[PDB]
């Protein structure tokens, strides 16, 4: 027997359905077609489509279409063409045949709108999507909610986080990875949750009429709107009843649970007659004991019990998980109904805790029990539940109903117990007793995030690019802030905050800084810092202690960039004061300059090469750079460093002593944060500081110039080792260790990347680190991280690849290092000399920003999938489809870039003015906010690349011409006006 | 607000039931209710059914009777009594009232045959189960199959095993943990597998028909048949179609893929017209990476694709998943399907290898595109499949469709690559190329499971109990001694086997032996026995390496009882002379009688605590005692010794000086080695050995008789650690480690069970501890493992327990821990001289065994729960119901104390014959099989307890009456005839 893969199947039925009828009929730009069997042999397919689209699997799933093609499918090759509003088949003999009316009404119908088959963004950036449609990936129709706990404690390790489907479908979380509503582990990425969470019933005379996640023949219309922070799905069923369902978390208040989310369900009665009702609302509770799931389900079973809850007056009004071993104690989930008849209140009559009972002969979407419940509480787990209740709507008016799914912990409360979580609900019960709060913590939530969002806004013509980054990337980089890594659609594991993730706060500092929250920002800082040993190294990751101690050496730089952009934009020096423990722990306290200092000093003097530059340790940013297996980490490292300081007879701050490789990366890491550092001792009046720190850059950047250049690149990692000499660096032409023999070296793009940021290359290595990009790293779906190499050489144990062609490590498209290298070009093209390199790398920066947009994904969306308004983390190259998890450094990156190519740049003296706008493009208006001042800035030009570099214009502010090209930060409260006019040459 | 938990609502729907009803009608015996409302105010129900059932959800899921019934609930009680074959309401002021006609025939139809809605067994010990019906609890549907990888290498493990339920859902495994059909860990103990694992659908004119799991109203009958090592699923549909499903898997044969499971769908057309029907068989492939499904599940979907397979003549036939890295690419699964139409051949015309095109805007029961399939290739995972095929069925005719769903591993081939499995594949689609093959190999299962049980046959009147345990047990010995507990519906992770698992070969051995199989046998023992360091201890854990050296103190002390078992029964002590390698490696290799004296050395004489018996270490057979929080493992413990040996100038042999804690249960194992060892090398001629042997067990019981009786009870743990004499022992009156205010002391099944099974009790001892047990160890529900302890004043960091009362640790009746009481009460009733005391241990003993034939658990069914063919682990003390997992040493020592209880037992002269029947019997009769002979054993007494001990008998041997109760292991291939009738007393 023979085998055949899905790659190795060269031809595609699209291209055998242009060989069959390419030359007899038009098949215009896009067509579908599949293969009639088995052999690839035959197809059959539709032409002139408006883009590409999955028809023929919707058009198979159609009764009529199917019958009426089976009489040609089997053997022959046949095509639909649409002519005068009339539908043909085509065979492969040049008969053209008249389909039957009910085929053509069919055809009709499905061809219908096929650009929208994905949905559309309204001006406000708010997906809408049809619930009958196919999904273009799994990523695409899901949207993520986060709760509130701005002014509490411990922000990012106690907001609440929940992910949302089209249907409604997903999990929902509290703290860490603990579960309020069960999260599925299972083969499809489709299935983040228990397929009942958040789903409903309804039921007319005993007969099921509505389920919430089934579209039946009883559905005319049913429809999704992802929002920034909410979801509301609408139904319109054939017997007049108008569903919505409307979903959000709770924003925390003083007395609440920890976790709460909330749904809200409007039935209304279209009709003229009164209907009399029943609702059974269903899900399952997330286990206390994840491990045990994949160990023992029988442990996680007979360990936990269901409970009823009961108000003052002795009625029933929800549900609750009871454990019994006390790890599992510490946390109390619950969950509550209440039904409003306009002002009458009412509370669940019946309720289920048994899967089994309540599904009987039937299934989910048809349970057996689903109407009848048992009313009885289950000695085991799983907390599977459901709530029944009876009503009556009146004709023209409407119920409604409020589900609240919540979780009480002990990590916000003292000698917690059940009591506490019975005192929280009864407050929260209290609170949302009048019908209109919900609606008014709803406007709460929509109001703070366009608040949020006015730090900066652009204000021009497209409204796609301006809802998509005034909302929906705002509201992203806010949850990538809170949460870092932990939570998404596919990424369900326990995750903690890792220390470089100090990335994301790069972006958002601003926008929170603008809705008076300085001190979180600060508090975040002092966390961060709080990371940092004495030597100089970092924590790897920490959620509430860390761990890992300085087992990459990267982690500890960014804390200079973080503490740089904060200290500039707000001038607020007393930070560098602040006492702060260290991570060696001991109650030992130190000053956030010392600490700064430090972490300069492992990186500069003590951690260093034979090169003088800092050691790659384990790795750094690039996780697959592992070269030296006997790396060390920074406890075993300062030890040595003692022992050998001792032995020696040396002093602190000796290098020290070892054989290990060398990374570039690191050292433009270091050059920036020296600079960044000099910067802030000039602000602050430290001369001595400033002047050492100006000396050590200058000196650190000789090195680099010395050691790293090699006539063709910047080299990424240099080689010690081999004292034979038989390799020495890796990252440039002549390194020999290229996997590809058409390619003379390998190439990093975060060499190029971070050398333009740091400062260190000069025009000439801009100009040949170009042209090297330009040849090898940029593809048509973007820049690569690295070039093919065989580090098995220098690595025996670096083991095989993992992935196909075009995914992930093997040659994909990476948007946050694309999206760093995009920075890079932007902040060249500023200042390089030479006007037409600037374009060059202006056109390369807005071709890879254009890959990147969300919103652009709905442009072919059933090709490149994605998500219309969350970041993808890369691009598949074989295919150009983008590929979750939907939380990456992308979206922080994004943002910084949009905001520099408007010429927003904060230094000492101010805000550095200096735009880089699209060719094509002859206008920008944005406004910007700003501590005690606002700005409204617009740019003017002709077609064409323009620059301030290399181009005649004037600008005025408040109406007066400047020359000097830095506005000042004003204090007046007021809004200047800033303009500027590119002449006309 | 407030809450209130299930276990704290006392008041259940039948005693409300009882209260409201009681003195107005006649309840019967058993009756069903159910709460009409949250508050738990008002009850309706139903009266006087057979047994206790789940009646009125059954009811509440019928329309007409919810409809009926919402006329009173929930504001009032109501109840149903059946009066003169015609149904009445009952209300709680007397009205009775006559329900309408369609009413009454939908009680009628719910409450007819409601004795069997759980099942019932055949004469062969085989489960019918109906598919309509509730289920009793996870497990109780549940069938199990295995392979056959006898006579190739690595059987232990390389055998498949899978899972299958009433409807054939489940999953299916290769080796380890290998998946070959995907499982689904999720919330519900009932998800064992993929819901589309092994399902198919049947469509005509476009438009489905059937569905495999689903009964809908176009299902006339619909039941499923487990059997040994194979299940059927029969369907009659109302469009005259029947439908047999035949599970099972393929014993393997040279070439052959390592894994495969064949399902055989037989449609016959019983109406007088053709049909032209569709078929889409569906399924879920396992995944590789199993970690990053919890880890990562883009991962899991991304490093692999589809591929299509075709045969030599270019036709699809099926599809499999190919991988990219390495390290997922040593084991490569298959699918694949053939059509017979009698005589002609056909293969699949199409295909799906995507769930979400596949299930489009509809379910999984009612896919949208399961009929047209678009034949594409998915470039991800996870690996889902359908295979689509036409074909006709002539009026009374029959068309077969064979599916084989496989895998082959490089752990059975070398330089295994794709070409390996194309070429397996290939031999194993040309060996089932006639259609009667099938057939042939499955009775080659069902006749190779019939042959394998004829050991041991009883031949009593009651037909279940001896389906029971001729068929339906040897075959759960055998799964246990194949797959120790790595396997089943619940037990899903990752495991290796365990040391202490030799106790599954205490019995399958002689099964093994009686076959054909004896080097099989010897090949298992040194496969243990390479697992013993040279210093005595053991591998807690092994499935290629072992791993964990000497973590536990007990496991070496198991291989010596079955090294005895195997060479009492052969009498082969050549096996002592094998050189088999160390645990310790290094290609060093040592004779076995060396091993075991190492092991005696190791356990009497180094690892040995101030009283002379061995150190508890970690634990012992009980993983809850671990006093010790600072024990060491076997390597930590040799090192040291070594160095105090240097330091002291000591020798080897002598104490491992320390303040460690002993085990009493170890020293029992201990005594009980050594007399075998004794017997063992009187058998081998070894006199010196012999005599070496025999002072060691006598000093060894002076030290126990010495240290460990403590004037009530034998001692679990001896404490060495408290100077003060704080405390100095736990598991016997006086301890003051006591939990129960009114328990003085703590008490421990296994010591009393393990002091008479190795002989160092006396009768006294043996009476006060009989005494002590039924004072506090056995419950309404058997014999609990131990009763409340508190362990925190020795150990601090004990933790606060996790379960319930009743579960697991919480004063559950643990099945294999009574087993082995039950075997101590047995032996002991045996040989005491007060007929007494033997009567209560023997009425004990069967109490005990009562509550765990796997058969009996289908008289309450909804009530015990459980399997009717399958033994489970524990017995909840609150509610009486059977817990799985379906694994566990219940299956083997209840094969032993009914092998037992009949009167057989090996020694060296022979066979001890020494029944022990129920007071209530008269007659046993059962058959026997010996390497070389085999025996009919007939028994005959009046009513009332009797024992050879204390009762006037006469023993006839082929017509011959004899003297001595030792019957000769003949040797003749003759039949012996064996006939004891006890004399009627005066
Ligand atoms: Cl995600
Ligand atoms: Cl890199
Ligand atoms: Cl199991
Ligand atoms: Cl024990």
């Amino acid at each position: 027997v023979t085998k055949v893969t899905a790659r190795n199947n060269k031809i595609t039925p699209v291209e055998l359905l242009n060989q069959k009828f390419g030359n007899k009929i038009n098949l215009g730009n896009f067509a579908d077609a599949v293969f009639t069997d088995a052999a690839f042999k035959n197809v059959a397919g539709i032409a002139n489509l408006p883009m590409k689209a999955p028809v023929m699997q919707v058009l198979m799933e159609n009764c009529i279409v199917s019958k009426y093609l089976k009489q040609f499918v089997p053997d022959r090759s046949v095509c639909f063409v649409e002519e005068g509003q009339k539908f043909y088949i085509v065979l492969e003999d040049g008969q053209k045949i008249e389909v039957p009316e009910d085929v053509n009404k069919a055809l009709k119908a499905t061809v219908s709108d096929v650009k929208h088959w994905a949905g559309y963004l309204t001006e406000d950036g708010e997906h809408v999507i049809d619930l009958l449609k196919p999904a273009p990936g799994p990523h695409f129709y899901v949207n993520l909610l986060i709760g509130n706990r701005l002014g509490f404690k411990r922000t990012l390790q106690t907001t609440p986080k929940s992910v949302v489907d089209r249907f409604g479908r997903g999990s929902f979380r509290s703290h860490a990875a603990t579960q309020v509503l069960a999260t599925r582990f299972d083969m499809r990425q489709e299935e983040n949750g228990f397929p009942a969470n958040r789903q409903f019933y309804l039921y007319e005379d005993g007969k099921q009429i509505f389920y919430s996640a089934l579209i039946d023949d009883n559905i005319v219309e049913a429809t999704c709107k992802h929002s920034c922070n909410r979801t509301v799905i609408k139904y319109k069923t054939a017997c007049n009843l108008e569903i919505t369902r409307t979903i959000f978390l709770v924003p925390h208040k003083k007395g609440f649970p920890l976790a709460t989310e909330l749904q809200r369900i409007e039935i209304k009665n279209a009709s003229d007659k009164a209907r009399n009702l029943s609702i059974t609302y269903t899900g399952m509770f997330g286990t206390g004991a994840v491990h045990a799931i994949f160990e023992d389900v029988t442990y996680t079973n007979v360990i936990m019990q269901s409970a009823a809850l009961y108000n003052d007056k002795g009625e029933f009004i929800g549900i609750t998980p009871d454990y019994y071993p006390e790890e599992f104690k510490q946390d109390t989930r619950f969950v509550t109904m209440i039904v409003r008849n306009g002002d009458e209140k009412s509370f669940p009559q019946s309720f289920c805790t048994d899967y089994n009972d309540f599904v009987g002969t039937g299934t989910l979407e048809h349970p057996a029990g689903g109407c009848n419940l048992n009313n009885k509480l289950n000695r085991k787990g799983p907390g599977f539940f459901a709530l029944g209740a009876p009503f009556t709507v009146e004709p023209g008016k409407t119920v409604i109903i409020d589900t609240f799914t919540g979780l009480s912990s002990s990590k916000d409360n003292e000698n917690y117990s059940d009591a506490v979580m019975l005192r929280e609900l009864d407050n929260l019960l209290r609170y949302f007793e009048k019908s209109e709060s919900v609606e008014e913590t709803l406007n709460e939530i929509i109001n703070f995030h366009e608040n949020y969002g006015k730090y900066f806004q652009f204000n021009t013509g497209n409204k796609l690019f301006d809802s998509g980054f005034n909302r929906n990337l705002a509201f992203q980089v806010l949850y990538q802030t809170f949460m870092s890594r932990s939570f998404g659609q596919t990424q369900k594991g326990y995750r903690e905050i890792g220390f470089r993730e100090i990335q994301d706060l790069f972006a958002s500092m601003y926008y929170f800084i603008n809705i008076g929250y300085q001190d979180f920002v600060k508090e975040l800082l002092f966390e961060w810092t709080a990371n940092v040993y004495k030597m100089g190294y970092a924590n790897h990751n920490f959620y509430w202690v860390g761990k890992q101690p300085g087992l990459y050496s990267d982690d500890s730089l960014w804390l200079l960039q973080a503490y740089y952009r904060y200290i500039i934009y707000t001038k607020d020096t007393s930070v560098l004061n602040e006492e702060v423990p260290v991570a060696d722990g001991n109650n030992e306290k130190r000053a956030v300059r010392e600490t700064l200092k430090a972490i300069i000093q492992y990186s500069a003097c003590i951690s260093v090469g034979d090169h003088g530059l800092p050691l790659l340790d384990l790795a750094d940013w690039n996780d697959c750079l592992k070269i030296d297996s006997n790396s060390i980490d920074g406890a075993t490292k300062e030890k040595l460093y003692y022992e050998q300081l001792k032995k020696t007879n040396g002093k602190y701050g000796d290098r020290f002593m070892s054989d290990y490789s060398e990374s570039v990366m690191n050292a433009f890491l270091l050059k920036l944060a020296i600079d960044h550092l000099a910067e802030i001792a000039t602000l602050d009046n430290d001369t001595q500081l400033a002047q050492q720190m100006s000396e050590l850059s200058k000196e650190v950047t000789d090195r680099i110039q010395k050691h790293a250049w090699k006539e063709n690149f910047f080299a990424r990692v240099l080689i010690n080792r081999y004292k034979d000499g038989s390799y020495t660096y890796l990252g440039a032409k002549g390194d020999k260790l290229s996997a590809d023999p058409n390619i003379d070296g390998v190439y990093f793009l975060n060499s190029f990347a971070w050398s333009v940021l740091s400062d260190v290359a000069t025009d000439e290595q801009i100009a040949i680190m170009v042209d090297v990009i330009k040849k090898h790293l940029l593809t048509p779906y973007g820049l690569r991280l690295v070039t093919p190499a065989d580090l098995n050489k220098i690595a025996n144990d670096t083991a095989t690849g993992h992935y196909f062609f075009g995914d992930r490590e093997n040659g994909a498209v990476f948007k946050h290092a694309s999206m760093m290298a995009v920075a890079a070009l932007i902040k060249a093209a500023k200042k390089v000399k030479d006007n037409e390199l600037a374009k060059e790398m202006a056109r390369i920066a807005y071709f890879m920003i254009d890959l990147v947009l969300p919103y652009k994904n709905l442009e072919n969306p059933f090709q490149v999938a994605g998500n219309p308004r969350i970041c993808t983390q890369y691009i598949n190259t074989d295919t150009g489809e983008n590929i979750g998890p939907l939380l990456s450094g992308t979206a922080t990156w994004l943002n910084l870039n949009l905001i520099s190519l408007a010429g927003i740049e904060y230094t000492r003296d101010g805000i550095s003015f200096n735009p880089i706008l699209r060719e094509e493009e002859t206008q920008l208006n944005f406004t910007l906010k700003a501590p005690k001042c606002s700005y409204k800035f617009s740019i003017t030009k002709p077609v064409g690349f323009a620059r301030m570099e290399s181009s005649e214009y004037e600008l005025f502010v408040d109406g007066q011409k400047i020359d000097n090209t830095v506005i000042p930060m004003y204090t007046d409260e007021k809004e200047h006006i800033v303009t500027l006019k590119f002449k006309h040459h």
